[PDB]
């Protein structure tokens, strides 16, 4: 089996993306309602020296944008920001708007990144957001207002836009609110990401993982205390959990306790000698106990 | 940037994905016009026993399927095998039909999988078939009838659907037409898969993407003859590689040679010394060049 990232299915998103352009920029928005919204980064004049927001917004020329996808051509009505994105108002509704909320997603969590360039849906696949607010996703020129989304109990969640990438090659972005995701800045100046602090409860996930696959080569029959673990986590960049309720079922299937899995973790996280799990040279924190569940069981 | 499998985006195959019911089975099927294609085990009386699809037809009664779209009840007008598949004609035609062709894939090249449990798509994600005809492609019970589709030339093609898992876990498949890739039969039997053979190709890709990326510790101006590497190949489960045209654009921009990464191929065989490449502990043969070329650099 292994274990693979895997996204949810796309096909509610893609009537969504439509194409933007203004001057010299091309990036992808999302047409839900008499709405399209986008990185306000499309009106810079100048996208490599520091913007003044400000001014390229009240010098904005509403009929300078072109929107566009296939048969589809869009007037902008008022234009504003909301945070670092522009929300146009548009002189026509989407037909295919399907049922949709906006929320942001929290470190440790996955969810789909629709990759999209230049107007065109290219390629979906999932991420997890990290502590510091970035994702390693493959995002290149013209996918900025690419889409992130999550599906939760068949409600769709808008969850992301494509903003920058950082000197070290992590990808930024906001939520649909035009909050960045970091705090980060929209901006080309260059920005410092900090130290990440991994998911315990993801690490875990990983390891039972491994077990369902038949590696066991790592586990052993001593504990070590979650209250002991937290502890430890604490001063080593790891997040401490709260309760081993999450994977009750896990446990039930493979016979390892929760405990058994922190014992690894502790023992583990320089690294593994030499040796491997699901074929990675260290620890992953990016599978969250019911993406595991699912992939392994199907729930 | 970095390198992520990724798939193309799902959403002209999900209208088409069926629920398939018959018997104590139920499955996935493929709604195009008025025809749906599905594994042919669905009707078997009991799929952990061997087969005999003969007596399995002859028993067929239309009556029995159940077949599902949403709030769509598609009746069975006739039923044949194709291969391993039934062909069921039924009493609506999909006013969803993308335009579409079938075309089987071969050992190196990638395609997308759409996982499909009870009739109702669940996940999307990128595969890469192996030498013996076999995918490691993440299935579970309920997922047969699953599909793999590429959009290649501005053409949606059809490339395999999901028949059966192999005592070592890898996956088993067939083309739309009915035949199954790398000659297994549909049945619970135990079949043997023979010794997997990476491709050459997709391993110069991969390390190509890893210059592209600024890894570079496993690289040296030592190079090694195209002759040289084919012959090592042979005695080493790797392909043979015709010619280093593939690469040009790749060699350019990196200013590394075909030649050099071979060497590296067969230096890093023998272990990664505890190292890792694009996260993974040993050579990764799922992505081949003009995949790399396009998602690092795009049009
Ligand atoms: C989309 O407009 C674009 C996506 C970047 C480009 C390369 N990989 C990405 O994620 N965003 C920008 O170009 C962005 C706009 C600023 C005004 C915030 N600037 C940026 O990301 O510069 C850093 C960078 C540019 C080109 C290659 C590598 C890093
Ligand atoms: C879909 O019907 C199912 C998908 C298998 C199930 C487990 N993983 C998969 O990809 N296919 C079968 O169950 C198939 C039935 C025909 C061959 C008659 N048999 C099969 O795959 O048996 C091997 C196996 C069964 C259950 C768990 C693990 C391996």
């Amino acid at each position: 089996s292994g274990l693979r990232k895997m996204a949810q299915p796309s096909g509610v998103v893609e009537p969504c993306i439509v194409r933007v352009a203004y001057g010299n920029n091309v990036l992808n928005g999302l047409w839900l309602g008499d709405e399209v919204i986008c990185p306000r980064h499309v009106i810079a004049s100048d996208t490599s020296r520091v913007i003044n927001y400000e001014n390229e917004l009240s010098s904005v020329r509403l009929h300078n944008f072109s929107i566009a996808k296939n048969n589809v051509f869009l007037g902008v009505v008022s234009a504003k920001y909301k945070g670092v994105n522009l929300v146009l108002k548009v002189n026509q509704v989407n037909p295919n708007t399907p049922e949709h909320k906006f929320k942001s997603v929290r470190p440790g969590e996955s969810f789909n990144i629709l990759a999209c360039y230049e107007g065109c849906p290219g390629s979906v696949y999932g991420v997890n957001m990290r502590s510091q607010g970035t994702i390693k996703g493959s995002f290149i020129a013209g996918t900025c207002g690419s889409v992130g989304y999550v599906l939760e109990n068949g409600t769709l969640y808008f969850v992301y836009m494509h903003h920058l990438e950082l000197g070290n090659g992590s990808h930024v972005g906001s939520n649909l609110e035009g909050e960045m995701y970091g705090g980060y800045e929209d901006q080309p100046s260059m920005q410092l990401e900090g130290t990440n602090v991994m998911s315990s409860d993801n690490v875990v996930a990983f390891l039972y993982a491994a077990l369902i696959n038949g590696e066991r080569w790592f586990v052993t029959n001593t504990s070590m205390t979650l209250e002991s673990y937290n502890s430890w986590a604490k001063t080593n960049s790891f997040t401490e959990i709260v309760s081993t309720d999450a994977f009750n079922m896990l446990a039930a299937k493979t016979g390892y306790s929760v405990e058994k899995l922190l014992e690894c973790i502790v023992r583990l996280n320089k690294g593994f000698g030499g040796r491997t799990i699901l074929s990675y040279g260290s620890l992953c924190d990016e599978f969250t106990p019911i993406e595991v569940i699912r992939q392994m069981y199907g729930v």
